[PDB]
């Protein structure tokens, strides 16, 4: 792979969003990955509806504000034949009945790819595909309070992830030979969290916080 990647600079990434007090992280992770792949296919970046996924993707296994998986969201888009735009189907931070309208669909996918569970494969996918949906262990106050720099939490688990986010690139701080490496991660807690809503997460430390444990992207 390249030494560093940032897909924001290539037009693949919408602004940071805010899931509110709803356990819909998986929906924001899924729309981010689909936004990236639809841009790769068409050259147009269009913000996608998390509310459409929250309300409508139960049949694929999601549970609205009580949690879900990005792969189940990619399966819904395939099954349904579409996903509405954010503008047409705005986010309400609470589960409601399904109001999908095909007139306003702006995305589709034909399934998904699960990445092998290690960071060299994750890096290859980020470099060759675009932004990648991942699950991490975010369940520490250090993550809530993160401000800047490379996040490393001694008690992070590589097995027990609870929060879905989006890898948009990677790189290094300091001189290269220090191996001060990070994943560039878009969160869905608003731009006041973190570094404008982003976090750099420890890279190449044996899958810190599980970032390579449940990584995937949609096939468009
Ligand atoms: C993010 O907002 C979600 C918060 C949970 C506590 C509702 N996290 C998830 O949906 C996670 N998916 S899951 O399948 O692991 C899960 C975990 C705990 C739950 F209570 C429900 C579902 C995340 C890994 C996407």
């Amino acid at each position: 792979a390249p030494r560093s990647v940032d897909w924001r600079e290539k037009g693949y990434v919408t602004p940071v969003k805010n899931q509110g007090q709803c356990g819909s992280c998986w929906a924001f992770s899924a729309t981010g990955a689909l936004e990236g792949q639809m841009f790769r296919k068409t050259g147009r970046l269009i913000s996608l509806s998390e509310q459409n996924l929250v309300d409508c993707s139960g049949p694929q296994g999601n549970e609205g504000c009580n949690g879900g998986l990005m792969d189940y969201a990619f399966q819904y888009v395939q099954d349904n034949g579409g996903l509405d735009s954010e503008e047409s189907y705005p986010y309400e931070a609470t589960e409601e009945s399904c109001k999908y309208n095909p007139k306003y669909s702006v995305a589709n996918d034909a399934g998904f790819v699960d990445i092998p569970k290690q960071e060299k494969a994750l890096m290859k996918a980020v470099a060759t595909v675009g932004p990648i949906s991942v699950a991490i262990d975010a369940g520490h106050e250090s993550f809530l309070f993160y401000k800047e720099g490379i996040y490393f939490e001694p008690d992070c688990s590589s097995e027990d992830m609870d929060h879905g986010v989006l890898v948009v690139g990677y790189g290094f701080e300091s001189t290269e030979s220090d191996n001060n490496k990070y994943w560039l991660v878009k969160n869905s807690w608003g731009e006041e969290w973190g570094m404008g809503g982003y976090v750099k997460m420890a890279k190449d430390r044996r899958n810190h916080c599980g970032i390579a444990s449940a990584a995937s992207y949609p096939t468009v």
